């Protein structure tokens, strides 16, 4: 009447720790908060089928929170719980291959996640947290459920809430290795003069104003010095740039961009689709694929590939 089984506990699914569990007590009474493949089992009692299975638990000793910080690059005590709660849902999403890319069937307002996912497969990016590197590898392969859950946890967003593609990519770039990325800008006035600026990291591969890359290089008008100065790109060193602006009708031409985010609807309650440039223009809407030779639509982000740009101005 006091049976026991052997199981593994973990915080990272890479270091496993053998545990003997009393089948006469719940998991929470022995481990605290405890999860099996996302599902919360803190209040469940052991079952014969759990022998050998692996269980996530919360970092409750020093060894365990070293392993957790080293895999996730966060000390936030709630992070594991949110990741498990998210994963409990995303493991039931469907991740079809669509035009050679892993996508996500629409559920729970996950259009923005799909668009992020599709984009990440088209640009050169190296994540620092091993959790993101391993899940991304899995995602690329076709099984994105851990990756999607990790994004929600890194972003403090829950299943079913629509999020912002630009903001999500900004959170993720903040965990990617962009050290060697450099942008150089110049702002010129008719009255005042040249005021050069330099940026690095995620700020050198992002923008919030215009959706065109040529316009940025040519110049754009922006405000205290005088009135409406011009801002233009002097130098860019990075594998990609991301040009964003509030959604507006916009024409996309094959060969002149890598991919982009179409947004239809109102602020914070709309719908994203993902436009990619391959041999023709494709539109990937979760699990649905359409082709066109041209495109006119409400676009709010555009990714261009890059290596090194130097102005002639
Ligand atoms: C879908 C969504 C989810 C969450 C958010 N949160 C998250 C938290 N953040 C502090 C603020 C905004 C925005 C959008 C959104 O809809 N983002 C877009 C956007 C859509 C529509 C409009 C935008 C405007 C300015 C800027 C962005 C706009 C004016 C009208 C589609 C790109
Ligand atoms: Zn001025
Ligand atoms: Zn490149």
């Amino acid at each position: 009447e006091v049976r026991t089984i052997k199981v593994f506990t973990t915080v990272d699914n890479i270091n496993l720790h053998t545990q003997v569990v009393d089948m006469s007590m719940t998991y929470g009474q022995q481990f605290g908060p405890t999860y099996l493949d996302g599902a919360d089992v803190t209040k469940i009692k052991p079952h014969n089928s759990h022998e050998g299975k692996t269980f996530y638990v919360l970092p409750n000793d020093d060894t365990l929170r070293v392993e957790a910080f080293e895999y996730y690059h966060t000390t936030d005590p709630s992070f594991l719980g949110r990741y498990m709660s998210a994963l409990n849902h995303t493991k039931k999403w469907k991740y079809p291959q669509v035009n050679g890319l892993t996508s996500i069937k629409w559920a729970d307002n996950n259009s923005y996640l799909a668009t992020a996912l599709l984009t990440l497969q088209q640009i050169e990016l190296k994540f620092n947290p091993p959790a993101l590197q391993d899940a991304y590898y899995r995602a690329r392969a076709g099984e994105a459920a851990n990756f999607c859950a990790l994004i929600l946890a890194y972003c403090n967003k829950t299943v079913g809430e629509l999020g912002d593609v630009r903001e999500t990519m900004s959170y993720l770039f903040q965990h990617a290795n962009l050290d060697s990325c450099k942008r150089v800008l110049n702002v010129v006035c008719k009255t005042c003069g040249q005021q050069q600026t330099t940026l690095k990291g995620v700020e050198a591969v992002m923008y919030m104003g215009t959706l065109s890359y040529e316009q940025f290089k040519k110049g754009v008008q922006i405000p205290t010095c005088g009135k409406q100065a011009t801002k233009y790109l002097v130098q860019q060193e990075s594998p990609f740039v991301m040009m964003s602006a509030p959604p507006a009708q916009y024409e996309l031409k094959h060969g002149t961009f890598t991919c982009a985010s179409e947004y239809t609807g109102n602020y914070q309650c709309g719908h994203y689709k993902h436009i990619t440039s391959k041999e023709t223009l494709y539109c990937i809407d979760g699990a649905l694929l359409t082709k066109s030779s041209e495109y006119k639509g409400p676009i709010t982000d555009v990714f261009y590939k890059e290596n090194s740009y130097t102005t002639t101005i």
